[PDB]
């Protein structure tokens, strides 16, 4: 989850 979280940010 915390991938998850800072790709979906991160692009």
């Amino acid at each position: 989850a915390a991938l998850a979280a800072a790709l979906a940010q991160a692009l």
